[PDB]
Parts: structure tokens; sequence; C-alpha cells
């Protein structure tokens, strides 16, 4: 429930769950066809496709791990920097990671993991820099960041997409957070 967590975080998590459930009682076929990244010159105009691929999941663990991490850290971002910030990081990470994954492997990918890494990347450098607005992950979510770089370079799991989405995701988050950290400092310069 909310009563505390972010509205955007909640909406995105619940949408993923609803679309997955739908995948299970009829057919992922319709959903996969409408939601996949453009794989056709005629689909270039179907603009939702640049983002929608993130709402489809391929297994129970796939969606379980993605939503857990997104709910926790996407929530931190929302509660700390605002709902607009989270929505934006989502739209942009979704579009950029899909763009990158598509170039290296084609339009056959689904899931929120590219957004998760952008989110983890954002929180990571923000925490590292203006260290305050956060008080450490937990001790495990900090580790599963070093031993997770092998989760795509030398496959220990496999987030049905590829590491191109994960790496470009982290990069989007790291760059965005560095910029925000900077813009923050720049304006505080003239405050007591
Ligand atoms: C201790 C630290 C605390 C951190 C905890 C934070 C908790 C935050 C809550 C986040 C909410 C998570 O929501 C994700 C739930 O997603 C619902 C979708 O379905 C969930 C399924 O649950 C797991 C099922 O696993 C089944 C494994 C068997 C098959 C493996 O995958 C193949 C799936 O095939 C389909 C079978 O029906
Ligand atoms: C035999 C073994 C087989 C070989 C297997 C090899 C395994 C390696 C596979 C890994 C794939 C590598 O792919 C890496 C791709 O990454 C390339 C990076 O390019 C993508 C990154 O794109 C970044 C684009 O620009 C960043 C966007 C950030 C924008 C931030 O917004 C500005 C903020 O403005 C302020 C608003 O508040
Ligand atoms: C956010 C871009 C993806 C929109 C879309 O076409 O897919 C989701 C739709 C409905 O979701 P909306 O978020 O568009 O209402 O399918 C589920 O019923
Ligand atoms: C960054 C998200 C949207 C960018 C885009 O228009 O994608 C076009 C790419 C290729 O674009 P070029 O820049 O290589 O022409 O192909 C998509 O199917
Ligand atoms: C990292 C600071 C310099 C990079 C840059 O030229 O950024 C231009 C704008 C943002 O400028 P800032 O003033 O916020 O750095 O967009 C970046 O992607």
């Amino acid at each position: 429930f909310l009563a505390q967590q972010g509205k955007i975080t909640l909406i995105l998590t619940a949408l993923c769950v609803l679309i997955y459930i739908a995948q299970q009682l009829g057919f992922e076929d319709d959903i996969m066809y409408l939601m996949h990244y453009p794989a056709y010159e005629e689909q270039d105009s179907e603009v939702w496709r640049y983002i929608s691929h993130t709402l489809v999941h391929l297994s129970n663990l796939h969606i379980l791990f993605n939503l857990s991490w997104f709910f926790i850290f996407g929530g931190m971002i929302e509660r700390t920097f605002g709902s607009v910030k989270l929505l934006m990081l989502y739209v942009v990470a979704s579009a950029i990671t899909g763009y990158v994954q598509n170039y290296v492997s084609g339009p056959a990918f689904f899931g929120l993991s590219g957004v998760v890494y952008a989110v983890l990347g954002y929180v990571f450098i923000r925490d590292k820099l203006n260290h305050h607005l956060f008080d450490l992950p937990e001790g495990f979510f900090t580790m599963l960041l070093v031993g997770i770089a092998l989760g795509f370079i030398s496959p220990l799991f496999g987030v049905e997409m590829g590491n191109a989405a994960h790496i470009s995701g982290l990069i989007v988050g790291l760059i965005w957070g560095f910029i925000d950290s900077k813009l923050r400092k720049n304006s505080l310069e003239l405050v007591p």
C-alpha cells in the first residue's frame, strides 16, 4: 500500500504486476506484440514502444527481483527528489536502454531491469556525493552491486534482455545523478 511510498513507484509496480498476470491468463502473445520495442520501420511511429517493453516480464523471478529492487530504490528516489524525477528517469532510462539493447541484440527484450540499474546508478552516485539524503541501503543491496557486475558480463543469472540494457542503465543513472548533484551544489552556494 501507499500511505507512505511514492504514487508513481506504486503505479509502475502495480502496472507491471497487472500486465504479467494478464500474460498468464490468455496470452503473452497480444501483449508482447503491442509492447515490444520497435522492430519494424512502420513501428518507429508507435512511440509507446520505446518505453512499453519495460512493463512485460518473462518469469516469476524476473518480475520478483525487478519489482523488489524498483519498489525499494525507485521509492527512495520518489520520496527524496519527487514524483516527477522518478517518472522522468523512468521514461528516459526506458527509452535509452531499449535503444542500446536493440542495437546490439535486436527488439527481442522485455522487463524493468534497465530502469532498475538506472535507478540504482542514480541513488549510488547521489549517496556517494551529497551523502545525506540517504542513510545506506541495508548491507546486502550494497553488495549485490559488485557481485552483480558478473550477473551480465559472465552470466550468473540472466535478466531476459542482456547486459547492454543494464550497463547503459547504470550509465544513465550515474550521469543524471552527477548532474543533479552538481545543480544542487551550485544553488546552495548562496545559502547560509
Ligand atoms: C530483507 C530485505 C527486505 C526487502 C524486501 C522488499 C519488499 C518490497 C515488496 C516488493 C513487491 C514485490 O512484488 C513482486 C511480486 O511479483 C508478482 C508476480 O508473480 C510473483 C511470483 O512469485 C514468485 C513465484 O516464483 C515461481 C518460481 C517457479 C518458476 C520460476 O519462474 C518461472 C515462472 O513461470 C510462471 C509460473 O506461473
Ligand atoms: C565469448 C564471450 C562473448 C562476448 C560477451 C561480451 C560481454 C559484454 C557484454 C556487455 C555489453 C556492453 O554494452 C555496453 C553498452 O554501453 C554503451 C554506453 O552507451 C549507452 C549509454 O548512453 C548514455 C546516453 O547519455 C546518458 C544519458 C544521461 C542523461 C542525463 O540527463 C541529464 C540530466 O539533466 C538534469 C535534469 O535534472
Ligand atoms: C507507458 C507506455 C506503455 C503504454 C501501453 O501501451 O501499455 C500499457 C497498456 C495500458 O497502460 P497505460 O499506462 O497505457 O494505461 O496496457 C495495459 O492494459
Ligand atoms: C533514443 C530513442 C529514440 C531514438 C530513435 O529514434 O531510434 C532510431 C533507431 C536508429 O536511429 P539512427 O539514429 O541510427 O537513425 O532505430 C530504432 O528502431
Ligand atoms: C556534466 C556537466 C557537463 C555536461 C553537460 O554539458 O551537460 C549539459 C546539460 C546539463 O548541464 P548542467 O549545467 O546540468 O551540467 O545536459 C547534460 O546532459
